[PDB]
C-alpha cells in the first residue's frame, strides 16, 4: 500500500497472509468462514521455476500484525487444501481475478481472526464512497514490502471514467478504486487481500479482491480491483459459504 498508514493491530482480522515455501509474503486473502478464503487468481499461476498453482506449497497466516513477528500470540499457521480459481480467469486479461482457498485446518476466532461480511449479488458499492485497502505490499513501485500491515483509503471511482483511463483492459469484473490525483494506492504484494467497506450499521464488507494496476500511486491510474458481488453465488456453489 501506497500512502498509507500502520494498521492498529487486530484491526483488519479478516486479512491473511499467504507465503509460497522459501520465498515469503506473495500475496493477501480474506477470511470468509472458519475453512475459506477469498484471494485473487493470478497469484497462484505456476512459472518455470515454482509451482504457485500447488495448495501444498502455501502457508496462511491469519492474525498476523508484523511479517517479522509470525509466532507472536495470536497468530495462527494454516495449511492449504486446495485452491479453486475461477474457471474463466486468464492471466493476460486478468478478468475473472478471483480464487478460493481451502484451508487444511478450520481458523478458529478470536479477536484478531475474524471473517468479513460478504455482500448479496445485488449489492452495488456506489461510485464515490470511501473503501479500504490493506496488505503487506510495497509501500512504493519498485519499493519494499512493509513489515507492518499497511491501511489505506481509497474511493469507487465510475465506470466510465476507470475504462476511459486504462483503455481496453477494464472488463465488468473490474472496478478502480483510487484517486484520479494519485497518492493512495494498493502495490505488488497487496494482491488478493480484501477491499474492506464500512456498511450501514458499521460492520464491514468485502468490496472486492486488489488484483492489478499500470504502477502504483500514480496521476490517472489508480488500482484496479475484481468485484465481488458478482461473485457471490460462485462463492455460495464451490464452498458453501
Ligand atoms: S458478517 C462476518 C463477521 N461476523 C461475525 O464474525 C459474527 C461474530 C459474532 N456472532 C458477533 O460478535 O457478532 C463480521 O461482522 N465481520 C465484519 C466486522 O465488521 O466485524
Amino acid at each position: 500500500v501506497v500512502g498509507g498508514t500502520d494498521a492498529d493491530e487486530g484491526e483488519w482480522p479478516w486479512q491473511v497472509s499467504l507465503h509460497a515455501l522459501g520465498q515469503g509474503h506473495i500475496c493477501g486473502a480474506s477470511l470468509i468462514s472458519p475453512n475459506w478464503l477469498v484471494s485473487a487468481a493470478h497469484c497462484y499461476i505456476d512459472d518455470r521455476g515454482f509451482r504457485y498453482s500447488d495448495p501444498t506449497q502455501w502457508t496462511a497466516f491469519l492474525g498476523l500484525h508484523d511479517q517479522s513477528q509470525r509466532s507472536a500470540p495470536g497468530v495462527q499457521e494454516r495449511r492449504l487444501k486446495r485452491i479453486i480459481s475461477h474457471p474463466f480467469f486468464n492471466d493476460f486479461t486478468f478478468d475473472y481475478d478471483i480464487a478460493l482457498l481451502e484451508l487444511e485446518k478450520p481458523a478458529e476466532y478470536s479477536s484478531m481472526v475474524r471473517p468479513i461480511c460478504l455482500p448479496d449479488a445485488s449489492h452495488v458499492f456506489p461510485a464515490g464512497k470511501a473503501i479500504w485497502v490493506t496488505g503487506w505490499g510495497h509501500t512504493q513501485y519498485g519499493g519494499t514490502g512493509a513489515l507492518i500491515l499497511q491501511k489505506g483509503e481509497i474511493r469507487v471511482i465510475q465506470q466510465t471514467t476507470c475504462e476511459n483511463l486504462l483503455p481496453q483492459q477494464i472488463t465488468p469484473r473490474m472496478m478502480c478504486v483510487g484517486f484520479l490525483s494519485g497518492g493512495v494506492d494498493s502495490c505488488q504484494g497487496d494482491s488478493g487481500g480484501p477491499l474492506s467497506s464500512v456498511e450501514a450499521d458499521g460492520r464491514i464488507f468485502q468490496a472486492g479482491v486488489v488484483s492489478w494496476g499500470d504502477g502504483c500511486a500514480q496521476r490517472n491510474k489508480p488500482g484496479v480491483y475484481t468485484r465481488l458481488p458478482l461473485f457471490r453465488d460462485w462463492i455460495k456453489e464451490n464452498t458453501g459459504v
